DNA sequence: GCGGCTGTCATAAG
DNA sequence: CAGCTTATGACAGCCGCG
C-alpha cells in the first residue's frame, strides 16, 4: 500500500530508481532530479530556511546536477559556505519518502550465485577471464529456486548432463547428498557451448534483474570475472547489460597496502557476503573460505571431493555441479541463522541510504542526520577538509596482577551514547568553554562546579539545555531499537538455561516441540510441560532457542555498532559533523564518571564492611567496574550457603536491592554537579563469578590490562546451569592461536578457576605427553599475511621482516616452479609453522594459506620437519606462564626434599 | 651470544 | 573499502657488556 525504493543511482543529470509501487510492482524511472542548496542571506529578506545554528540561509533551485555541482565548486573557490545536501541522491530519495519507510522483504529480489571456472593455469584472474566458465548457480529470493547453468563441453573435455536422482542420493550411496531441502527447487539446464550458457543466462538476468546481489567473493570473483568472460566474447556492450540501466564503473580499492579492483553495477547494490559476515558478526576467523566458516556457522561436513579442483571437472562432473549447488545453499544457510542481509535492509530503509551504503557508518549518519534536519525544515552545513588530530580516548585501570575469588562485574548500558544524551552533546547544541581543572579534581569534586546555566563536560565545553540537539535526538532513536533487541536476546538467552536444566533429567515421548514464540520469558505453564517433554523434541528446541538468540545478537550488537559509530565520527575528518571538541568532551567525561564511580563505589563498601581504604574495585575498563566479593561472603561465612547457587542468589539480591540503588544516587551527584540535561548513567550487574562451592579453585585472575579470566554463574540475570569460562583478553580469545592449543589453555584455565592447583598440573603433564600425536593443522599458528612484497628481496627475506612472512617466502620459494599448488594472496591469512635446524626449506618457519591443507608437494617433509618443542613453548607453555605467575600458581610441581622417595 | 629497548605488526578490548 | 582510542605480545634490529 506504500511505495519504496530499491535502488537509486545518478548518471549525468539523471536519477534512475527502482522501486516497488503502491500496488507491489517492481518498476523503474528516469528523472531529471531538480536539486537545492543554500547560501547565507542576510536577516531583511523573508525566509523560512536556517542552518543548524539558526543563522538565516537562502534556496536555490537548480535546473540540473551538473549545475548543482559547478555552483559548490565555485562557492569554495570564492570561500563562501555552501550548504545543504550535497549527495544528490540522498536529498533525492528523502523527498520522495517524506514518511517513515515500512518496507516489505518478500518483493525485494535477493540473488545469490556461484561461479565455476577450471583452471590448470592456477588462480583464474577475474581481470582476464582466461578461462571459460562452466557452471553458474543462481538463487532467486522470490521464485526461490535455485538456476543451475550446466555447461557441457569445454576445451578441458566434454561430460554428459549432471543428475538430480544421483545428486539427492546418499554420499554412502556413490550419490552427492544434495539436502531434500532444496532438491525440488532446483531448475537445471545443461549447455553445449559455452556462447549459449551465457547468452541464456544474460537474458535471465534480465527477467529476474536482482535488487540485493550476494554471494562468497561475488564482489572480487564471480562479478568481475563474469563481467569480464562477456566483455571478451560479446563485446563490451553487451557486458553492460547486466546493470538494468547500462552503466558499469572499474571502482578501484587502495589500501595503505596494494590496489585491487572491482567492478560496479549500476543499478544494484551488491552485498558481498564475505563483507557482511566479516562486518557484523564480531568474529575474527583463522580462515574465510566457505567450508570453514559452513562448519563454524552450520556445524555441516568438510565438503570433500577427490584430487585438486582444477581436475574435478574432467574426473568427476557429478560432484563437481552439486558442490556448486550446495555451495550456495550454505550462504542462504548462513544468512538464514546470522540474518544479515536483513539487517542491511532494516539499517538502509531506516536511513534512506543506498543499501551498499551500510558498510560505511559516516554515510549512514551524515543521511540520518539529514533526514531529521529537513523535518525541522533545517539546512546542513557544508564538508570540510581538515587535517588528522589524535586525541585522548578511555581510561584503563592498572589493575595488581592477582587471583581474585569472588568477583562481582558492573557496566554501563551505552556509555557513549548515554554521555551525548545526558550532557547534550551536537554540533549546534555547543554553549561555550570554561576555565578546566585537571580531571582528577572533577574526580573528587574537591574542583568548582563548572557553570551553573549550562551542560559541561570536564573537558571545558558547555552545551545547551533548553535546546534538543540532532545527535542526541538521534542517537536515542537507534539507542531504543538496541535497548528492545537487547532485551529478547537476553530472554531467549535465559530460555536457554531453562531447557539445558530439563535435559539433565529428560523423558521420552514421541510428542513434537512445543509452539511458543522465544523472544519472551517463559511463563508458568509453558516451564512444567518442558519438564515433561522428551529429549528428541526437546533438543529441536534448545537449537530453535538458540537461533533466536542468534538472530537477537544480530539485532542488537550491530545497532550497539551504529551508536558508538557515532561517536566515532564525531572524530572523522570526513564526517560533516567532525569536531574534536565534541568527540573529546565524550571521552573525557567518559575517564570521569568511570573514576567517580570508583571512588564513590570504594566509599559505599568500605563505610559498610566497616573496612577504612580497603580498594574494593580493582580493575575497570572505559566504563566498567570489577569487584572483590572476598571481604563480604567472608562477613557472612561460607560456611553457610548449602550448595553454589544459594552465594549467586545472595549477590545477585545484594546487587539488586542494595547496591545499584548506592550507587544511583551516586551516578546522580555528578549529574547535578555537571549540570547535565538528563540523568542517564545507568550500571547494570553483568557476571556474577566464582569458584565451585568446597572446591579448591581460585576463581579469577589479571595478568594486566585487558587480559583476565573468570568463572561466571550469572551474567545479567542470564542464570547458567553449568558454570560459563568468561575470558578477556588471553592466548584462547586470539584468532592467531592454535586451534588445539585454544582448546588446551581454556582447559588449563578452566582447571585453575574450578578445580585448583592440583588438577591443572595433572592436565599440563596429560596435554604435553599427546602433543606431539595431534594434527598439524590444529597446532598450526595464524596470522594475516600483509606487505608481502615489501619484504620479499628476490623471494627471500627482506631487513624487519616478520616471522609469518618469512614463513610465506620460504613458501614460495619451496612451491617456486609448478603451478598448481595454492598461491599466498596479499591480504588473506596463514598457517604457519616453525622448521626444525637444517630442514631442506631455506628458513626456520613455513606459512601457507589458512583454510586448505599444504600440497602434497610439500606436505611429507613439513610433518617430518615441524618444530614441536618451539611450537610447544611458544604458543602453550609461553602464555601458560603468565596465566600463573599472574595467580601465583605452578603449572608444575617444583623439586623438592621430598622428591626422594619410593612410590 | 644474551638482555633491555623501540618499532612494525597482528589482534585484542573497550 | 567501509567510526574512534587504548592496549598487549611475538618478533626483528639496535646497543651495552672484559
Ligand atoms: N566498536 C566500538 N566503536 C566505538 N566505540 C566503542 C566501541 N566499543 C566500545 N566503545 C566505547 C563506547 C562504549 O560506550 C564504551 C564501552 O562500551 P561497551 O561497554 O563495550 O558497550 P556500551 O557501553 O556501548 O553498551 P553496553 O554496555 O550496553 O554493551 O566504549
Ligand atoms: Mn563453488
Ligand atoms: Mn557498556
Ligand atoms: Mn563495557
Amino acid at each position: 500500500m506504500k511505495e519504496f525504493y530499491l535502488t537509486v543511482e545518478q548518471i549525468g543529470d539523471s536519477i534512475f530508481e527502482r522501486y516497488i509501487d503502491s500496488n507491489g510492482r517492481e518498476r523503474t524511472r528516469e528523472v531529471e532530479y531538480k536539486p537545492s542548496l543554500f547560501a547565507h542571506c542576510p536577516e531583511s529578506q523573508a525566509t523560512k530556511y536556517f542552518d543548524i545554528y539558526g543563522k538565516p540561509c537562502t534556496r536555490k533551485l537548480f535546473a540540473n546536477m551538473r549545475d548543482a555541482s559547478q555552483w559548490i565548486k565555485r562557492m569554495e573557490d570564492i570561500g563562501l559556505e555552501a550548504l545543504g545536501m550535497d549527495d544528490f541522491k540522498l536529498a533525492y530519495l528523502s523527498d520522495t519518502y517524506n514518511y517513515e519507510i515500512k518496507y516489505d522483504h518478500t518483493k525485494i529480489r535477493v540473488a545469490n550465485f556461484d561461479i565455476e571456472v577450471t583452471s590448470p593455469d592456477g588462480f583464474p584472474e577475474p581481470s582476464q577471464a582466461k578461462h571459460p566458465i562452466d557452471a553458474i548457480t543462481h538463487y532467486d529470493s522470490i521464485d526461490d529456486r535455485f538456476y543451475v547453468f550446466d555447461l557441457l563441453n569445454s576445451p578441458y573435455g566434454n561430460v554428459e548432463e549432471w543428475s538430480i536422482e544421483i545428486a539427492a542420493k546418499l554420499q554412502e550411496q556413490g550419490g552427492d547428498e544434495v539436502p531434500s531441502e532444496i532438491i525440488d527447487k532446483i531448475i537445471y539446464m545443461p549447455f553445449d557451448n559455452e556462447k549459449e550458457l551465457l547468452m541464456e543466462y544474460l537474458n535471465f538476468w534480465q527477467q529476474k534483474t536482482p535488487v540485493i546481489l550476494t554471494g562468497w567473493n561475488v564482489e572480487s570473483f564471480a562479478i568481475p570475472y563474469v563481467y569480464n568472460r562477456i566483455k571478451n566474447i560479446f563485446g563490451e556492450s553487451t557486458a553492460k547489460r547486466l546493470s538494468p540501466h547500462r552503466k558499469t564503473r572499474v571502482k578501484v580499492i587502495e589500501n595503505m597496502y596494494g590496489s585491487r579492483e572491482i567492478i560496479t553495477l549500476f543499478g544494484i547494490s551488491v552485498l558481498d557476503y564475505i563483507d557482511l559476515y566479516k562486518k557484523f558478526s564480531f568474529t575474527n576467523q583463522p580462515s574465510y573460505s566457505l567450508d570453514y566458516i559452513s562448519e563454524f556457522e552450520l556445524n555441516v561436513g568438510k565438503l570433500k571431493y577427490d584430487g585438486p579442483i582444477s581436475k574435478l571437472r574432467e574426473s568427476n562432473h557429478q560432484r563437481y555441479i552439486s558442490y556448486n549447488i550446495i555451495a550456495v545453499y550454505r550462504v542462504l544457510q548462513i544468512d538464514a541463522k546470522r540474518q544479515f542481509i536483513n539487517l542491511s535492509l532494516d539499517m538502509g530503509y531506516y536511513a534512506k541510504i543506498q543499501i551498499q551504503s551500510v558498510f560505511s557508518p559516516i554515510k549512514t549518519w551524515d543521511a540520518i542526520i539529514f533526514n531529521s534536519l529537513k523535518e525541522q525544515n533545517k539546512v546542513i552545513p557544508q564538508g570540510r577538509s581538515h587535517p588528522v588530530q589524535p586525541y585522548p580516548g578511555a581510561f584503563v585501570k592498572e589493575p595488581i596482577p592477582n587471583r581474585y575469588k569472588y568477583v562481582m562485574s558492573f557496566d554501563l548500558t551505552s556509555l557513549y551514547p548515554s554521555i551525548i544524551r545526558q550532557v547534550n552533546i551536537s554540533p549546534e547544541t555547543i554553549a561555550g568553554t570554561f576555565k578546566v581543572a585537571p580531571l582528577h579534581d572533577y574526580i573528587n569534586a574537591v574542583a568548582e562546579r563548572p557553570s551553573d546555566v549550562y551542560s559541561c563536560s570536564p573537558n571545558g565545553m558547555m552545551y545547551y539545555k533548553d535546546r534538543d540537539g540532532v545527535v542526541p535526538t538521534e542517537i536515542t532513536k537507534v539507542f531504543n531499537q538496541r535497548k528492545e533487541h537487547k532485551g529478547y536476546m537476553l530472554a531467549a538467552q535465559r530460555n536457554g538455561e531453562i531447557i539445558k536444566e530439563a535435559l539433565h533429567n529428560p523423558n521420552l515421548s514421541v510428542d513434537e516441540p512445543l509452539d511458543v514464540d522465544y523472544r519472551f520469558d517463559f511463563s508458568d505453564e509453558i516451564k512444567e510441560k518442558i519438564k515433561k517433554l522428551s529429549a528428541k523434541s526437546l533438543n529441536e528446541m534448545l537449537f530453535r532457542a538458540q537461533r533466536t538468540e542468534v538472530a537477537g545478537m544480530t539485532a542488537q550488537i550491530n545497532r550497539k555498532a551504529l551508536i558508538n559509530s557515532l561517536y566515532g565520527a564525531l572524530g572523522n575528518v570526513w564526517f560533516r559533523y567532525y569536531d574534536l571538541r565534541n568527540a573529546t568532551a565524550i571521552t573525557t567525561f567518559g575517564q570521569m564518571a568511570l573514576q567517580w564511580i570508583e571512588r564513590k563505589v570504594n566509599e559505599y563498601l568500605n563505610e559498610v564492611c566497616g573496612t577504612e581504604g580497603e580498594a574494593f574495585v580493582l580493575y575497570g575498563d572505559t566504563d566498567s567496574i570489577y569487584v572483590s566479593a572476598d571481604k563480604i561472603i567472608d562477613k557472612v561465612g561460607e560456611s553457610k550457603f548449602r550448595d553454589t547457587n544459594h552465594w549467586v542468589d545472595f549477590l545477585d539480591k545484594f546487587a539488586r536491592e542494595r547496591m545499584e540503588p548506592a550507587i544511583d544516587r551516586g551516578f546522580r551527584e555528578m549529574c547535578e554537579y555537571m549540570n547535565n540535561k538528563q540523568h542517564l548513567m545507568f550500571m547494570d550487574r553483568e557476571a556474577i563469578a566464582g569458584p565451585p562451592l568446597g572446591s579448591k579453585g581460585i576463581g579469577g585472575f589479571w595478568t594486566g590490562k585487558k587480559r583476565y579470566a573468570l568463572n561466571v554463574w550469572d551474567m545479567e540475570g542470564t542464570r547458567y546451569a553449568e558454570p560459563k569460562l568468561k575470558i578477556m583478553g588471553l592466548e584462547t580469545q586470539k584468532s592467531s592461536t592454535p586451534k588445539a592449543v585454544q582448546k588446551a589453555l581454556k582447559e588449563c584455565i578452566r582447571r585453575m578457576l574450578q578445580e585448583g592447583e592440583e588438577s591443572l598440573q595433572e592436565y599440563f603433564k596429560e596435554f604435553e605427553k599427546e602433543f606431539r600425536q595431534l594434527n598439524y593443522i590444529s597446532i598450526a599458528s595464524v596470522s594475516s599475511a600483509n606487505n608481502i612484497a615489501k619484504y620479499d628481496v628476490g623471494g627471500f627475506p627482506g631487513p624487519k621482516c616478520p616471522f609469518h612472512i618469512r614463513g610465506i617466502l620460504t613458501y614460495n620459494r619451496a612451491i617456486k616452479g609448478n603451478i598448481d599448488a595454492p598461491q599466498v594472496v596479499e591480504g588473506e591469512k596463514v598457517y604457519v609453522l616453525p622448521l626444525r635446524e637444517g630442514n631442506p626449506f631455506g628458513d626456520k618457519c613455513i606459512a601457507w594459506p589458512s583454510g586448505t591443507e599444504i600440497t602434497d608437494l610439500i606436505k611429507d617433509d613439513v610433518l617430518h620437519w615441524m618444530d614441536y618443542t618451539v611450537l610447544l613453548e611458544k604458543t602453550f607453555i609461553k602464555p601458560l606462564e603468565g596465566f600463573t605467575s599472574a595467580a601465583k600458581l605452578d603449572y608444575e610441581k617444583k623439586a623438592s626434599l621430598f622428591d626422594m622417595f619410593d612410590f
